[PDB]
């Protein structure tokens, strides 16, 4: 065995020593070719046909950029070639976890079919690597290239998912605290992962990414911060990484959040749940599980892609007949309609709780119109949607240390007023989109009222297109005009 | 209803008519999204993970977008909307015939399965649009939108399919003949599918496409030849012809026709041939088809998809026990062996029929050789590939009708030495690749001596390696040195 | 005559009318090849070695995309191929003003050189284009292909400097209003003049542009707004108008704002001021021009170029001494030095007049540290720069008009909390720069000293160096810590 | 000193060694920003406003790559970072000898003002990298970062221009081989030049590039070829060095060879000549030069850049009349008119000597038209442009040594039948043409007869366009038709 190339049209040839493939090329991550990486969003941008294997790639090729480019610069950091081969493997292996259709699975369907488990694609990643090393001996090709599978299994581990129970990290010591930035940054979000998705989903899109991660990498440094090692930017960066967190945010507003992207990912969630009961996948020891309880077993999630949204689109059994019939009003594009979006005002949050209850709240909204139609609780479909910087209502650039050219080895913080004026003055907000299930045009008509009668009544913001959909119900408000 | 965009990371915002709207959200269209473009390609270059479907969208816009072109330049040849709307149909509707893995399905499968049938994804594409239009009740929106279902339905088959019997054509007559050199070029391939794939597939394998097919576009012009009207390029734009052919040849040796990509075809092709007996799909009225009898029915034909893959991969039966063997090698990536690639000499042609017989004489070569083990017909796998410019051994610039700035209605020929004395002799050779199934480290020493001996026997060209591979071999022929 | 094909890497194959090649093949469009768009940039960015000539070229092809889009989308307005030409040579000749490293002439050598005169590039070009129209015999041309002089002339020329003296427009009627919003909207800043550069700037620099120009374009529809024709946006771009203006903001501040291109900016204006009363520009009947006068006759400014830096540093007159020998100080690399940036307060807005008076200021903060040497104001330049979004402290979103897909012909406003929480609150703001002339290491440590002393005595934003350049001085001010 | 990073748009992030930084801040460096990397192609495709500066970072940066590369794969090899410094240093300083409008320097205006003297930028290079560093006191800086100024000088000479003068090399030995083949490659020409400008120039002209040289790279490595250590490709990129060369030609075709590109370069030389009397350059000790001798001291050489072209634009003096004429002539698009192309056939090959004598012969064809005008030879002007793979009539291919994935360390060749059948015959041919000085409607005419009379005279091919041109004189010609 010998090293192997791989061109990527976002990387170029990405060089793969013979470990990682040894790692690819198995069932549990040959898997991610099954799995899109957009979900629903394919059905709205038909570039965006990518899938989370080739992402993986990226993923680890930059991890290794990162790390490589790190210890070049800086040689009394230490960083061994099994440091190095640690954090490929976690940049490979962090996209594991995730189910049919990406964040539609553990973003919208778990947590409805299984309210009473606590369930993340990082959990899912680690089990699944667990899976993966144990079902096909990779431990002894491991310390073959020289790693220490206790210590470093861990080390792979903690990466992905944080620590597994003071320096709470057991797979390396605080000297080495900045290889825990690379693949997924817990104190700020500033990682590969991010920077491979930003380039490749844009690729795919049609549409431009704003950020130089070559750059950034570039003038990257380790400096001690609190008695720890810290990767640390260099102050002029940090236009690029108020800059790179907008671009983020952009990318959910057009695209991953894009409101039929969402109904259809809403509307394939509720077909998984109609056929849950009745599709079986088979696990360890021949036991069967359902699409929902799948998670539980490794074996059968790796047989859990989106291939059973086409399992139910192409089945014939009656018991199968409410599910099947969703999807095939996705194809004929006939969708659930789009009502309109507003956001919460001032101080209101809403939260996850109340969700539930906020389709009966749009139909007990009352505004004076002759309406034909009449709408009840279940007509309506609210999505909530929680925007930020990444870290709720906090600037993750205040997390984040800094260096300048006069004294390369010492960190320093940059506040916000330091940069610009036209930064944010908030890092979080929530938008609110409302379907309608009836399609027809009085329907339609109707719920608009409502909509807006409720956007009203909770002292929401006035939708764009307020006046135009509801020219009856907008001059009540005095806040709107 | 009105006109929707589409966001295309090729061509950008496409704008759909409502009737091609209508046309694309059908469970016919919408299959093609299940369908990857590259086949086995996309296990070898992991960008290209793009399907049929983005592929349609590109070369209807691209239709559009010539047809639309002449018209403006050239209102003498009364374009109507009629026309423009049949052309871009044809041009969705060119690819809606290809099965599982594209190429693999009708390249490799049905000619193995049923080898009595002639077929061809073109004539799936005709009854496939057939089904569409019939199960959807599109005549209806046609003559809604000023289409003549009799007429228009015929030239748009006959754009795909060619005559489906002097003018041999009935949708439309020789002064309108220009309009059937968009599509699906019969007379020298200069069409804009090639055009879409081209920029398409560059964009998601890595590689960089050397066509300019908007330039193009702009210096076409109709003129008469012979009595008909037909698409004429530019005098100057003939290099940039034969440049788009010899790109449409790299775009095959680097990629379409990659060694391992067309193995790992093969081992597709292999499972489903064993799977056929056993899997079943439904089709009209419940009647239940095989892989290989799907094309018999257009209903069942529509859930024919690289699902299939899946299905078989995922399965439990034991009838199926050895197909989803082969795909499981797939995914440990234990695959047949590359031996070498040779080519025939002078004259030599070899033909379909004598395919069959090729691992025969591989085995039944006589190297002179200390061979541990001796390999068998079975073994041995030949793979045959014709390489050419589109029309076997003929030119097809001999094919294309220029114009020059001083007379822009007076059609000429160009002929390959008034162009360059650097351009190819030939246009038209065969490639021979040979594979191993038994993997292990003797077995491959052994295959490589069989192969450059049989390379020998024949009289075919020396493997670029034959000297390292097979050094005890090689001396014997005069010719190699 | 006929049209002739320009290829553009920016937007490919673009068709120049006869009439726009006329305009175009003359030396006073041609200047615009010795011109460099981003003036010192090219010094900072290697890749920006573009011209004020190419970007022209793209400003005329995407004024007349624009207005083509409209005229095909709504027949109605009935936009004639007089109106598309008219538009198409005002977005060529709207740069034709540009002296000498473009910016850097009106924006720092002549308000320096003639602080008694009010000169612009906008004015410029107006002379420029008359200049051009009537040295080259163009009425004739104009009125062979249908246009009206006298008021075809006075609309190019409204479209690029505004009202020449209620409608205020005498080139065109009220009807026609939606026609000055293209080349350069005096309303909101978003023209076609921006789509170019964004695109060209960013090819040329290496860095990615944000804005899809197309996709605007496609939604862009002409509505009555208080007795006016305007274009109108749809309601749900008006995300993408906010990030088109944040891209503007983030090219300002990496590239068009560089503080190295800035500083180089300012040397070369330095020298132009000590060659001025040397160099002599032969104008009309003979009589001759300085650089500072050249503006004052336009056959003198045909001939005023990036050219002149190249005579200064060519030079052997020891009249230029001076002026030579700053520009060689550029080749050797020595510049003056950044000492660093810092921002006002709250409140504090610093005005055109008090800059004099800055660099003084700064020579008498009385730093507390032991200096070997001691500065003069001379010895400091002080940059200002006002950053905002076209608009001084004013949204331009909020003087745009939107147009929602349920009402196309209303037009309807939108408000910024209409849009996001996460968006700016300010639009407006200023960034100070302080370089020092003396450029050895113990007067730069002074001027660091000098610097941060300053901030602190004005209640300035501290410089994020600040802890690390003048350790001595930071702790002292309470606010930094 | 430490290193700097430039933004490049066709590498992204360059970063520069401290020595590099001092060779590149000189004037004799920096001088490169006022020559077009394409000359007059400027003129024909307006993205291309490069220069020849921006492409020797690139090369500089290429040359550094690969050498980085071969050591990094192979440790044996003993590369020195004194290796890698040379190597970059040849790379930035490989185009220093060019002069105005690059090529078009010495390859017409040299050769036609100074017949006597052999002169090519390579030798320019040479002579003013010498003056360069004892200018400078650049070898005190050499020294400082442990390069040895007798060796290493020569050396970096040799490397541009070849041995000075059985292995030839003094700056190094045979063990290192290897490293004169990475700048200017004189066995086979493939090196890093050419892969930045195929790069870059693609980037800028608006065509795309087929060539991956970062591919290349990673499969490149270094093998014992008789008694020499030389780079060696994988024996699979034989394809891709064939269109490597493809490429080459078809930007030659299309854009360096561009028939109104190539007659501006001629314009631009004939006022150049007319001006060479009357323009004065000063150097060396206040001595003056011509811009013919300017060639002859590197302190005049310096000064000499594309300014002549705008210094003689702007001029007043009586004496340049005739010169300023021509260029004038330009900038109004009234150029010399392009007649037609042509090529000999079969054996027939033009020598350089006969190049004078060709508009004469052209001039003495009788056609049998009737022609209101009659030209001589003066009226033509015929170019001879020789195309080949960049060794005349030789294979570079044939020159190129591979080695295979089971022997790494054993070099062979590989020829042209075990590639392609579909692959050139011939490596090398001419182009001819003729243009003419009278550019008037019946000039035109005239000269278009004269022109293919003068084909068939000579047995020439017939020109494309040569039936409607020249309809009476080509049915006389019987190969013709
Ligand atoms: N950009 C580009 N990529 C290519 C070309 N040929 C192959 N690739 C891609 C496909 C794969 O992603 C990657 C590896 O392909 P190779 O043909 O280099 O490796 P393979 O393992 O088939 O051959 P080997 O095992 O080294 O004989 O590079 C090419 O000509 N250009
Ligand atoms: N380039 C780009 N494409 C976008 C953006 N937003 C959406 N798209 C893509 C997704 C689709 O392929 C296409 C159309 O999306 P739209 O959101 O305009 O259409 P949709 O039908 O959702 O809106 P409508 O029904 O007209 O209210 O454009 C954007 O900001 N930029
Ligand atoms: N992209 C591309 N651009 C080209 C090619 N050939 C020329 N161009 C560029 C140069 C110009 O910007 C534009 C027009 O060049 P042409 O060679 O088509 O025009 P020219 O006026 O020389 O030919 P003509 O008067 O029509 O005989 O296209 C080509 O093969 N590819
Ligand atoms: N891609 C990109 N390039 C930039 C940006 N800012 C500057 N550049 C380019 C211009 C130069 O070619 C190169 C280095 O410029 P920098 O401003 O990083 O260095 P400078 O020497 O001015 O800063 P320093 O001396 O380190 O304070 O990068 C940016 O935000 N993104």
């Amino acid at each position: 065995d010998t090293m192997k190339v791989i061109n990527d049209p976002i990387h170029g040839h990405i060089e793969l020593h013979p470990l990682l493939v040894r790692i690819i090329d198995t069932p549990q991550f040959q898997r991610l070719r099954y799995i899109k990486q957009l979900g629903g969003g394919y059905y709205v941008f038909p570039g965006a046909s990518h899938n989370r294997f080739e992402h993986s790639l990226g993923v680890g090729y930059l991890a290794g950029c990162l790390v490589h480019a790190l210890g070049e610069k800086q040689p009394e950091l230490q960083i061994s070639e099994r440091d190095v081969l640690c954090v490929q493997i976690a940049g490979l292996c962090r996209n594991l976890g995730h189910g049919p259709f990406s964040h539609m699975f553990d973003g919208r369907f778990i947590p409805l079919a299984r309210p009473e488990v606590k369930w993340t694609h990082e959990q899912g990643s680690v089990m699944m690597f667990e899976h993966l090393i144990n079902s096909n001996g990779i431990k002894p090709v491991m310390e073959q290239y020289g790693l220490i599978p206790e210590e470093d299994i861990c080390f792979i581990k903690e990466q992905i998912v944080g620590p597994l129970e003071l320096w709470p990290y057991k797979g390396r010591p605080e000297n080495k605290s900045f290889l825990y930035e690379i693949v997924s940054n817990k104190r700020n979000g500033i990682d590969v992962d991010k920077w491979d998705y930003f380039a490749r989903d844009c690729h795919h899109l049609g549409i431009q990414n704003n950020f130089d991660y070559k750059r950034f990498i570039k003038f990257a440094r380790v400096c001690e911060v609190d008695n720890e090692l810290r990767i640390c930017a260099r102050d002029k960066e940090v236009g690029n990484l108020y800059d790179m967190f907008h671009t983020r945010n952009s990318l959910h507003r057009r695209a991953y959040q894009h409101k039929v992207g969402n109904i259809i990912d809403t509307m394939i969630t509720d077909a998984f749940l109609k056929a849950d009961d009745y599709i079986e996948i088979t696990g360890a020891g021949g036991k069967k599980y359902r699409i929902s309880t799948a998670i539980d077993d490794m074996e059968a999630y790796t047989k859990l892609t989106d291939n059973i949204f086409l399992e139910i689109l192409y089945s014939t059994d009656p018991k199968l007949k409410d599910a099947r019939e969703i999807l095939k009003q996705i194809e004929y594009r006939n969708l659930f309609k789009y009502v309109g979006e507003t956001q919460p005002t001032g101080q209101i949050k809403i939260k996850r709780e109340d969700y539930e209850s906020l389709p009966k709240e749009v139909a007990s909204a009352k505004p004076k119109v002759l309406l034909d139609v009449k709408l009840k609780a279940e007509d309506f479909i609210v999505d909530v949607i929680n925007m930020d910087y990444g870290m709720q209502e906090k600037n993750p650039i205040d997390h984040v240390s800094f260096y300048c050219k006069t004294a390369p080895n010492r960190a320093i913080r940059i506040t916000k007023n330091q940069v610009s004026q036209l930064l944010p003055e908030k890092f979080a907000e929530q938008l609110i989109r409302v379907y309608c299930k009836k399609v027809d045009r009085k329907s339609l008509y109707a719920a608009r009222q409502y909509f807006v009668q409720w956007c009203a009544d909770r002292n929401f913001t006035k939708p764009q297109d307020g006046d135009v959909i509801a020219p009856l119900i907008t001059p009540q408000k005095k806040e709107w005009n």
